[PDB]
């Protein structure tokens, strides 16, 4: 149907402007500490702290998948690195640190983010 067709477009524009926040937020991850999944080789015990890890390779995959329907849900993705990450690293670490800095940078962007899909309708 035409419905689906459009409603097909809106998601690949939510898409498009998803991907420009994920690149916008992984600037703010220099280090890179929060790239790639945290290898359960060198962290064999983590699946026992952290029941739903994330990381931004597994974001991208998903949402290149348009597998984000609204920025809710690429939110909730992008908490869980932080909160994850707070939580299995002590106050004192750069991992924690990191995460506290990568939450205070990316509020700004997902602030202006959330603006713009409800602006344009997005979702």
């Amino acid at each position: 149907s035409m419905e689906q067709v459009a409603m097909e477009l809106r998601l690949t524009e939510l898409t498009r402007l998803l991907r420009s926040v994920l690149d916008q937020l992984q600037d703010k991850d220099p280090a890179r500490i929060f790239a790639q999944p945290v290898s359960l080789k060198e962290v064999p015990d983590y699946l026992d702290h952290i029941k739903h890890p994330m990381d931004f390779a597994t974001m991208r995959k998903r949402l290149e998948a348009q597998g984000y329907k609204n920025l809710h849900e690429f939110e909730e993705d992008f908490d869980l690195i932080i909160d994850n990450c707070m939580k299995y690293n002590a106050r004192d670490t750069v991992f924690y640190r990191a995460a506290v800095r990568l939450r205070d940078q990316g509020g700004v962007v997902l602030r202006q983010a959330r603006r713009e899909v409800d602006s344009i309708g997005l979702e």
